[PDB]
Order: C-alpha cells, then structure tokens, then sequence
C-alpha cells in the first residue's frame, strides 16, 4: 500500500503463502478449519523468523572471520515490546507479508495485536536498552545484550474502582517463536561458601552452584542483513540439588526463582537479596561468556583491544570486582596488571541523581552471599583513596566522601562509586544531567579524574518510534525527501522548506486527525470510552512518581473544571486529557495519585454543564504496545518534571518525532530539545535549575502560595472537604498534607507559571495552520534524538569502533 | 540392510536429507560446521516429527466424522521410554532415515542413544500403560491416554560405594520434539473450598482454582496410519494467583508442584496430600475434556454409548464421584440416573493384592481438599451397602468388611472398593491374579456382583519388544514365516515346524551371541566393567522390592561361590549374574539389597580362584532403554517371587520374545507362560500358592530350613560375621534379621528346589543344541503374551468396541 513498507513482489508473496501454510500444518499441528487467529500470529512469526536465521548465521560467522572488538551491553532489564511489525520493517517484508496474508484472506494489522509485549522492563531504562540494540545492529557493530529471561516481566495494570490491581505477566504461557534455547552453553554461577588462603593465592570454596541457561534472540539492523544476539540467562538447578527426595525436587525452586520476576519497582532502591542474587547471575554468566569468546579467538593485554563492557546503571556493577576476581583467583594475573585491564574494558552510564534511587548494598549482604567480591571491593577502596589521599593531601573529609564504604549504623557500599573507580567512562544521559553530575554528586570525583566524564544524550530509535508506529507520517515525509532518513534522521532537517508548504501543512494535519480518530476508535472497542477526536489531545504517560508531577497536571485539569463551572457559556478549546502509567506496588503515594485522577474523571467526565468541552481518561495498562499507539495521536505532550529531576527522558522525544508540540520544564533532553527547534516552537514554563536551588536554600513554604492564589486555594479546600470523594470525604488528607507540608517536588511553585503557558497552548490551537507550522518545525528538527547519533557517539567516544551503515551480503 | 525395517527408496531417502538440513539450519539454527550429535539427533527427530502430523490430523478428523465409541486411559503413570526408532518402525521409515544419515555421514545409531527416556511411570504399571497405547493404536481404536506430565520423571540411579543415591531425572533440559503444548484448551481445577446447600441443590464455593495445560503426544499405530493423542497435564496458576507482590509471584510454586515430580515408589501406597492433588487434578482436567467432546458430537443416555473410562489402579478412583458430581451439581441429573451412567462408563483394573499398595485415604484430607466428593462417597457407600443388606440379611460383619469407609483410629476410605462399586467391570492381570481376587480381598464383592469380575492377561508390544530391541531376531523369523506376526504375534507358531532345522537352530544360537557380545561391549564401554560373552547370562532386572525375592538370587550366587570355594579345580558352567533395578528412596531393606548385591561383587570378581567362572554385577539405573539392550542378550530370566505375591509381571513376557529362558515360581504369568510352552520347557521351582497357604497357617519358622541345611546355614554364618563387609561387620545384621524372625515372603521355604532347579539350567547349557530347541519352543508359543490380545479383549469384553487392522488413507 505505502513506499516506505518495501516491495510486494509476485515470487515472494508466493513464497510467503507457501512457508505460511508449512508452518501451520507441521508447525502448529493445526489447519485451517480448527485455526484461531492466535494460531495464525504464530504461523506468521514462524514465517518471518525463518528470514532472520540465514542473516543471523552469518553474521555470526562473520564477526568470529573478522573478530572485531565485540561491545556487551549489560542490563537488568530489555523492555523489547512486540518483535514481529519490527522484524518485517527491519527486514524489508511488511508489504509482501501484507499481501501474503490478505491473499489467505486474513488481516496482518488483527495479527500484530495478537503479541504479547516483551514486558522485561519499567519503562524509560529498560526501553533505552531496547533501542540501543537496535542502533548498534542498524549501525553494524558487533555488540550483544546481556541480561535476565524472567518468567514475568512488568505487572499488567487493571483499574478496580479507580485503584491500581496488579497481576502476573505471564508472557511465556503461549511460547515464545522468537527465542532459541541454548541449554548447551549453560553455565555455573556461584553462591554463599567461603574464602580459603593458601601459599598460591586466595579460593573461593564450598558455594552453592546454581545453573546459567541462555536464551538467544535475534536483533535484525536496519536493512543491512545485520543480526545481532540478545543473550537472556535462565536460572536453573543442578541435577543433584539438595541430594526426603520428594522435597529435594520440591526445592529446586529457590535456585530457580532468581529468574523468576522483575522487580517491578523502576529502579527505586529495595536492598533485598533476591535482587542482589539477579544482579551477580547476569554478571557471572556473562563474564564467563565473554571469556570464553575471548580466548577463542593467556594475554589479557589484549583483552579491552577485543572487549567492550557497558554497565547500564549500578545494576551490573559486580562486573568490575568479578572480573577481578576470574583474573586475580582463576588466571593468576599480579593485581596492578588485573585493574589495568578492569578500567580499560568497563564503561558506566548513570541514569539519575534521584538519592532513592542509588544501590548501597548492606556489607552483611555481601559477606554472606559474596564473600570474596567483598574482600576485591575492600581492596579496590583501599588502593583507590591512596590515591586520593596522594592528590588532595590532608583532606580528610574527601576520603570519607569518596569512600566506597559507608560507614554508620549499617555499613553500606556505595556502588556508583565502585562503578566510578573502576570505569575508564562514565556518563549522564543529558547535557544537564551530566553537568549535574560533575557539580554536585560526583564532583569530587570529577576533580580527581575529570577525563573520565562524558555526556550522552540519549534517544529513540527511528524504526519503532516513526516507521512502526506511525506509518503515515513516515510515508507523507518520504514523498518528499526520499528514505535515507530512517538510519539518517538528520535528513529531517531538510522539511523545513516545506514549512510554507500549503500541501504539506495539509498532509501533516491530516495524518494527526487520522491517529486521533484511530485512537478514539481503539478507546471505545476495548475499553468502551468515548472521547471527542476534535478536541487536543493532552497526555502525560510514563511511570507514575513524585519527580514526573502528575499532581501539577492534575491541578490543571481541576482549574479548567472549575472555570468552566464559573463561566459555562464561554468559549474553551476542547481538551482530552490523557494520562497513564503504572505505580510501584508499594509506592503507596503514587497508588493514591492514579486514585486522584480516576476521581476527578468521575466528576468531570459526568458534570452535564462540561459536555464534550472537558475529558479526563486514565490510560490504563501503559506499557510499549499502548505508546505506539498513544503517541502518534497526541496533540500535546507532558514533560513537566520539577527543574534538575529527569536526568534525559525519552518519552519527550517520542512525541517530538510524531507531530505533538511539548509543554515542559527546562529539564533532562527538554533544554536540548528547545535548543534544536528554537524556544518560541516549545511550550517552556516554570523554574530553572538555579530557582531551585534559590528556594531550597531560602525554604520551601507551600502556604505562601495557597495564601496568594485563590484559584490554587479554592482547590485544595475541594480536594480536603471531599468533593472529589463524596462517600470518603478525608480519601485524599495524604496528597494535600504531602503538597502542603512535605512537598520534595515544589509542585505548587510552578503551578502559576504552568496555567499561564497551558493558555498559551490552547491559544495556538485555535490556529490549526499556526500550530501545524510550529510541528512541522519541531519534527524537522527531532533528528539529534535518534539512537543512531548516541550509538554512533558511544562507539567512537567509549567504545573505540567505528560505526558502518555497510550491508553484509543477503 | 534388513527386511523388516522397511524400503529405501531414492526420492524417500533424497527428501529426508533435505528436510533434515532444513531442520539444521532453520528449526536448530545451526550449520554443519558447529552441530554436535545432539544437534543432529534433534534435526532427524523433527523430520520424523513432520511424517506423523499429517496422520496425526487426519486420524482425528476421522474421528470427528465418524464419532465412534472413544476410550480413555487414565493413568498417573506412562512409562513411554526414547520415542524416534519407536515411530520410525511404526511408520515404516527406518531403513530410509538409516540411508539417510548414512549418505550425511552419520550414524543413526548413535544419534538414538542421544534421546532421553521418556521416564513418567516407575517400572510395570507405567510400562503396561505404554504398550497398552501402542496396541490401541494399532488395533484402530479412537483411544486417548490421560495423565499428567511431570517435570521430573523417575530418578536416575547413581551407585557410589554400593549405595544407591538418587538424582533428579530432568529429562525437558533439551527439550521435547515430539510433545505439543496446546494452551488454548487450558481447564480450571478446584481444590479445598466448602459446600453450600441451596433451594436448588448443592454448590461447591470458595475454591482454590489451579489451571490445567495440556500437551499432546502422538501415539503411531503399526502401519496402519493411526496417530492416537497422549494428552498430559500440565499445573498452571492463573493469573491473579495470591493477587508483598514479589512474594505472590514467587508463591505461584505453590499451586504449580502439583504436576512436578512423580511419587518414584512404585506405587506404594503414601497417604500424602501432594499424591491426592495429583489424582484429582489428572481426574478433574480429563472429565471436563471428554465432558467437552461428548457434547460437541443434555442427553446422557447415551454418555456410555459414547465413552468408555479405565481406571488404571484406583490412582484415577476419583473419576467415580467427580463424575457423579458434575452430572448431578452441574448438569442436574437425578442420582438414580447419573449412577447408572457413571457405572456403565467405568470399569476398574487391579494391579496386586498387596496390601501396602492399596490405597485407603484418611477421611480428613478428602474433607479439607474435596468436601463435595467426601459427601458424593458417603452417599455412594449408604447406597451400596442398603444393596448389600437386601442381599445379605442380617449379615452384620458383612456390612462393615465392604464399606468404602473404614472405622478406626483414622477414618479412611477405601480407595478400591469405590471402585468395584461405582464400575461395570474389574479386572486383575493375570489368571491366578484374577482368581486370588475373587477368592480373598474381593470375596464378598464376587459373591454379591459376580459378573462384575473378569481376567485381562497382560501383555506386552512386538513392536518395541521385539523388532525395535531385537532386529536381528526379527529378521531371521521373518525370513521363515513372513513380516504378519508383527501386528499378530499368534503366528509364531509355526516356529515349531523349525524346532529341528539345523539352519534355524544355528540362526536363534547366532543372534542370541551376537546380542551378547553387543551388550558386553556395551558395558565396557559406558561403565568399564568387564565379563565373559560366553558364560550364562543370568539376569533378573525389576524394581526392588522384598516379594520379588532378589534375596532367593544371591543366597544362589554365594551357594555357587562357596561350591567354587570348596571344589575349586571341578567344572562349573561359567555364569554372569546381572540384578538390576531401582529402590524407592525412602525403602531402607530395598536399599540395604542393593548394597548386598554389590558387596557380594567386591568379594566374588577379585577371587583369583574364581576367575571368569562367575560374575556378578548390578547393573546401574534400570528402565526401559537399557531393558532394551539387556533383554536380548539374556540366556535366563528369574521370574522367582513368592507364589500370589506377582500379580502378572510383564518382563517376564519380555525375556520369553527374546530367546531366554525361565527360571520361575508358579506365580502371575509365569502360569500361563508355562502352559503355552508346555512345562518341560519351563524351569518351575518351589511352593504353589495352596503351599504358602499351609505353611501361614502352621507358622512359618525360618530357624527351621537354618537348622537343616548346612549351605544354608554358611551363608548366614558369612552374612552374620562380616564375610561380606570386612571394615563393617555387622552391615548385613538387618537383613539375616529380617531373614531369620519376619520374613513375610518365605525367602528359605524355597530356597532348596531353587538351587536344584538352577543345577538343571546348568546342565542343559552344557548342551548348546537343546538350550536352543527349548528357546526355539518358548519363542514360539509367546504369541498370546502379546498386547495386542490384551487390548483386543477389554475392547470386546469390557469396551464394547471392534478393534481393526484396516489402513487409514495415507
Ligand atoms: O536513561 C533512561 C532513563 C532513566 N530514568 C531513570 C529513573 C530512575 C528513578 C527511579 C525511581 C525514582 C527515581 C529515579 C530517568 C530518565 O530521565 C531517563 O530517560
Ligand atoms: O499390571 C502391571 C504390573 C503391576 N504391578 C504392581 C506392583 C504394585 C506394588 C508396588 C509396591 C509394593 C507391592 C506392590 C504388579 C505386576 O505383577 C504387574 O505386571
């Protein structure tokens, strides 16, 4: 139907049919008078994934023909989404499976929505993770994922009387086409024992082993025949585990369970020791992996000449006394030698100065479970102030500040600053964020080793987040300037002469109403609400926190009600405000938050007075499948976070490259943003970083801006007396003493600011040609944001390989 | 390169080559240069895999077209063993695939070694259910085989210092090709709850829901193009499962051991409450599938008509009242009705009459777990003895000898007499089992349903028995009388016309040393144990267990030793004697054997005196793969339990296919056995059942035979004193315990006419001519030991359906 989607040629719809058929008779023991579409998805996917084996096989041999430096990502988490639109757009298939599949009388698009997500992440890091698979492969580097195959990913959301239910994501139940069991590179991993000294160096000894099984998945380039591997690892237990018998059996579950659930939580620090379990299993089988490539290619000089390791977060941070510990204990390398090779191979990418964030691993922990990781991380923190204590002569505060070991009622082990000293890179993912860093916690490291740090901004990969996604405006671009841009997304540049453009002005506006009303459409068939598709579509959708201020949008949405209330025969532009995200199960705050916005639904969504005028939908579920389908669609997208918070987000940049004109905070990737279209094409608001500062060291005092905004004051007194909690008056005491008393996030000092730049907003919208021109504005400059551009500046500035557009032969 | 194993054809052979690289590169995603014989095994496994699948639909929309009479196995047990040369042979494709992989430059042999047992069953019963689906499917009977699919099968048996240790029999790690997981027909299963009584009947509420996910098995009939289903399943928490988070998760566990571990005690009865889950859950999941597919053919009329349900043990005794239950809670049917149809759809197979396997749950556990079903028993047992009372008056002890409830310190129900109650037919396996039933524990059941009672001779399959372990027989029978005894076994008759052709004579002889020479080979190779291929292969391979009298060999063995010891310079005919099979874990006598055996060993192959006269070793982890390889190498079977303990044994029929001779008590099927081949071709021993009878009843005094027997008398002497046990010499006291003061199975009593019935054995292997005229004469009277017989009698007599040998269309 559309260029973009690739060529439908008579010999491979033929083949298509023909390998379709194949796959579910042989495959799935089913035909066509027993089949369900569920059987039909399967049969696709079979189909498609037969493409990528040919590519992937080579490409493997290939990289062991030429052995490159190879780059190991390392992540808790990969949150992947649906792999089968993926695969056909990366492969040049989507039009031919397209007419495959309506020759056999089926529709794909039914198909695709039969998927589970790949649901093996939170949300902003572990999407990330995602689209930097993506990049390296499209850029043609030699690079493997290495995590964790949970049983369960992410909880799937369910709203019960406005309250956020969790359940099980038990993506596995119907199998997995994608994945391919490896139980013969299974490795093991070892647990608790103790330490033995002898005349020959330190032992590791009687530890409780537990089994390594990993689970490869295909990463497919952008048209270039590159398929690279993401290798997830599987907690097993040894056949002779705990050997009444019965019970033996029984017990092999708490081997197993290591793989068994993603903490759920984004990434807030809980000290739990399952947790720590999963950080030392990807960690130890994944070295052992990356060794054993290694000397199949005795001198390790050569090893950070051939091995790339990134540690994404403090998540995977034992990598660096682990891979001490293989070279030290197992390899018999002096110490000096061993460290040298540590830094030179290990990157570090921080993802927040947020303190709640930050993994500080209880000693008590450590010297039961790992107690010879424990002794190399004394070690490391001994040897690392010598040299602090040698640059900063007599400061004795510096030592203590720049310890790996905190010292207090529980001692604990700074593991950001374990990842700091034993990286040659460490990066912010923001220009701000990483400035941040190195003013304020990380200074003192920064004064001591200032080569060290580095800026990389991320982004989204181009493929999911445009092409995928949002076909149409893919398509209308392509008209005119051609397909380079989707591996080249600085092309985009060149729509700004068609900004005067009366055509594409009309085409622009016309593939946003088509999302709008697709998305209205999808509402209403599964989830039975019925929204107004010619009003602005308003969304805030990412996880639920404090720091994102969810409650300042909700604010808003109270003061548009209440101005309605006030005037109801005065004209407003018409807005449907959407916002979605999943709390953490015990992040009680963020539980009442979505709690807050489904009540104000029920009153809003209801008053008779409002109409159509005024909508307020909480989008239940979010995960990566749902933003693929929100995001095209929004008119106007929430980056609102309290100034200095949101180290990058990449949600922003979605809706960026989408057609959405953003209302925000100078915060994260918002400032670079701004900076790339110009400041008058965003909708920035509120405090600075340094108005921060300035009123945390004067004292926040909520009250003086309740005592001076009456429109502010007239709502909290609605939120306190119960107006949105009739049967439970005092439901929300919690959320108006946490704004009035102990607000970390100073929601109420940005709120003026924020009413005032919305107006603007609305403003604008009035104008369709005006706020066209300002999107088309925004999308032409988006390009920076491309996964590409970070990949591209990981490789030649942490990684030292070059990035290659070139195809391997098909 | 034999004749049985089918045609070679040039395009057969050229398009397995092709779809075998098919399966390497894109099902294994492999190539050449990096596959192992693993790979390889899984490559020809799924090529084999696709020829049964277009059988396989068919045969099932045959059935749907047809709508015959379906059956259904239900069993907790399948001993199924490797499955490839199994449907190779079925499907005529062996000698193809052998061309095949020999043109790839492979040998299919050592890729068959590859597979793993399927293990789900712990010895006879389990195996019975395996030849039972076989001969189902070749006989053309719409048949379906229910059980569950543990996901770990009997333990594997590792000796160390002569003691038995058990490890976990992972037998998924790699795998399974030949199993489909059909999620889509996943059922609910109920467990623990309370009954509530309403105006309209009662309701089961409350209940803790437990999911049951099926996989499907095909199961080849013999040529015929018959693909039957082994359906197993699976334990699955449903989603909302305990919905801290994490911890609601982890506990999923909980509901999903249910299908985790098969009870490795061969079926002693443990009232655990993880077994009773696991009855239920088989019995509940299997009546809503047949449920389902009798209503897609309101009137159960002719729900008997349509279905016919064997209970293999009372293990699936359950049935009864679950079936009671859903006609009258659910589908509201009166009592009076649903019994009828309840009764007319069940029958009952007994496995022994032992009463340490018979199954008597406390009333407690069915109160907390099924309080419906413990209600729908004590309304069945009321019923049932009103009818005995009516029949019986006033016969009070009567009464109480037959309810399913039994008083006592605990409250228990008796599992078989629900049983006998609630079906149309019961059946023990072998004549005098049959008889002993009728006459003992089910006396007053004979006397009130005499009809109820019938004999079924168990039986075991050519095709796995014969022709896929032994081709070297198959053949040379097969030139002589054609390739028709192998789905009639009866024809091996005409064997006898042979019993004095010098050619055949030499031929049998030929076949049987070459057996013994593979299996010798064998041993070395895998085990590094060395013995003389051309002394007696003495053998008795079966689960160990005090009746079958493992104790009776090795007095033998040690009565040879001293003989040897004593007269070292006279001539014995040189023996190795090979016992084997598994103890149950927490069996301490059973496990004390296996160390006996072993020590017996030590002592006997290191005596430079002895030299290669005799040897004797324990041969490690018996089941069905290695029954295979030991089997036709065997000279002599031992068959020797106390006559009325076996209540058939099925290895006995094994070792009569196969060209061994029998040393045996007239127990079980060794009756029969002897009657085919007439008695003088048998070598019978010891007490008949009326002997054990007179000798309970003067008292049995093991001091006696002591007293008199002087051999004997050494033995004991040797055991006591530490002959056997030089660093522990009282290791044995247990046993010549158990020997002297309460040994239930009379091990003394027969221990005289044993030796001297060996004496005879001995002297007939001196003649190598008529050794082989009396194999030739067992060989060919085995024919009505096969299952095919078996099968084809519960069809017609307990079944009410034809069996068939006619072709489906290819
Ligand atoms: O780098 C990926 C993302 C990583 N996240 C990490 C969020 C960590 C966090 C989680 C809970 C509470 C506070 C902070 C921040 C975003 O700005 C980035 O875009
Ligand atoms: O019917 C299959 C077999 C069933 N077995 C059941 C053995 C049951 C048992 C298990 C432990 C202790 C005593 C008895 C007996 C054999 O004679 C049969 O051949």
């Amino acid at each position: 139907q559309i260029s973009v989607r690739g060529l439908a040629g008579v010999e491979n719809v033929t083949e298509l049919k023909k390998n379709f058929n194949r796959h579910l008779h042989f495959t799935l023991v089913k035909d066509r008078n027993v089949a369900t579409p569920r059987d039909y998805y399967f049969a696709l996917a079979h189909t498609v994934r037969d493409h990528l084996v040919g590519r992937w096989i080579r490409t493997q041999q290939h990289y062991y023909e030429k052995d490159p430096k190879r780059i190991y990502y390392l992540s808790l988490e990969f949150y992947m989404g649906r792999t089968l639109q993926n695969t056909m757009v990366n492969l040049a298939l989507e039009n031919a499976c397209d007419e495959a599949t309506y020759q056999l009388g089926l529709d794909m698009e039914e198909l695709e929505e039969i998927e589970e997500d790949a649901g093996l992440g939170n949300g902003g890091l572990g999407r990330l993770a995602a689209c930097f698979l993506d990049s390296m492969a499209t850029l043609g580097l030699a690079a493997y994922g290495y995590g964790i195959r949970y049983e369960f990913g992410i909880f799937n959301q369910k709203i019960c009387g406005g309250w956020q239910m969790e359940e099980a994501d038990d993506w596995l139940r119907y199998g997995n086409p994608w994945e391919k069991a490896r139980p013969e590179f299974t490795l093991p991993v070892h647990f608790y024992g103790r330490v033995e000294h002898t005349s020959q160096g330190a032992k590791w000894v009687d530890t409780q082993v537990v089994l390594a099984m990993p689970y490869d998945t295909p990463v497919p380039g952008y048209r270039n025949n590159v398929v690279n591997t993401m290798r997830l690892w599987s907690a097993k237990a040894p056949n002779d585990f705990n050997l009444g018998y019965i019970q033996a059996v029984l017990d092999r579950n708490l081997a197993e369970n290591i793989s068994r659930v993603l903490y759920p939580n984004d990434n807030f620090f809980e000290g739990k020791e399952l947790r720590l379990k999963q950080e030392y299993f990807v960690v130890a089988a994944t070295l052992q992996d990356i060794i054993r490539r290694f000397k199949s290619s005795t001198n390790f000089d050569a090893f950070p000449d051939k091995v790339a390791i990134q540690l994404n977060d403090t998540h995977p941070s034992l990598a660096i006394p682990e891979l001490m510990r293989v070279l030290v204990d197992l390899e018999r390398l002096d110490w000096d030698k061993a460290w040298e090779v540590t830094v030179k191979t290990c990157a570090y990418t921080n993802h927040t100065v947020l303190p709640e964030a930050l993994e500080r691993w209880p000693v008590h922990l450590l010297e039961t479970l790992l107690p010879r990781h424990l002794q190399i991380i004394y070690e490391i923190n001994q040897r690392f102030l010598n040299r602090v204590a040698a640059a900063f002569p007599g400061d004795v505060d510096r030592l203590r500040r720049m310890s790996l070991v905190e010292e207090g009622a529980v001692k604990r082990i700074n593991m950001a600053h374990l990842c700091i000293a034993g990286s040659h890179a460490v990066n912010g993912v923001a220009r701000i964020h990483s400035e941040i860093l190195k003013k304020t916690i990380f200074k003192d490291f920064y004064e001591l080793e200032p080569h060290k740090f580095q800026n990389k901004t991320n982004g989204i990969t181009p493929r999911r987040w445009l092409v995928l996604c949002n076909p149409g405006l893919a398509e209308i671009i392509a008209e005119r300037i051609g397909e380079e841009y989707i591996s080249d997304l600085d092309q985009l540049r060149k729509l700004l002469s068609y900004v005067d453009d009366e055509a594409f002005i009309r085409d622009v506006a016309k593939v946003k109403q088509e999302n709008k009303l697709k998305f209205a459409a999808y509402l209403e068939r599964e989830y039975k609400v019925h929204i107004n598709p010619n009003s602005l579509f308003d969304v805030q959708v990412k996880r639920i926190h404090e720091y994102k201020r969810q409650l300042l949008n909700c604010l808003h949405v109270i003061t548009l009600y209440n101005r309605i209330k006030k005037e109801p025969n005065k004209f407003v532009v018409p807005r449907t405000v959407m916002i979605g995200g999943k709390a953490a199960p015990g992040y009680h705050m963020a539980k009442m938050i979505i709690k807050l916005i489904t009540a104000i639904g029920d009153v809003v969504n209801h008053d008779p007075v409002v109409g159509d005028r005024l909508r307020v939908i909480f989008l239940e579920n979010y995960r990566v499948s749902l933003a693929e389908k929100v995001i095209p669609a929004a008119d106007l997208s929430e980056q609102i976070s309290t100034a200095g918070t949101e180290a990058s987000g990449t949600g922003n940049m979605k809706f960026m490259l989408n057609g959405a004109l953003t209302i925000g905070t100078m915060d994260g990737a918002n400032v670079e943003m701004a900076e790339e279209a110009g400041e008058e094409n965003f909708f920035i608001f509120g405090m600075r970083v340094e108005d921060v500062d300035r009123l945390d060291q004067r004292g926040y005092n909520a009250q003086e801006y309740y005592d001076r905004i009456p429109e502010l004051r007239q709502i909290i007194e609605q939120l306190s007396s119960g107006f949105f909690s009739p049967k439970q008056p005092d439901l929300f005491k919690d959320i108006v003493n946490m704004l009035m008393h102990h607000d970390r996030f100073k929601v109420f000092a940005d709120y003026e600011e924020y009413v005032k730049c919305q107006e603007r907003v609305s403003a604008l919208y009035k104008n369709p040609r005006e706020w066209t021109r300002m999107v088309i504005r925004n999308i032409a400059t988006s390009g920076k944001f491309s996964s590409d551009r970070t990949i591209a500046q990981y490789a030649r500035e942490i990684w030292g390989v070059e990035p290659s557009r070139q195809r391997l032969p098909a």
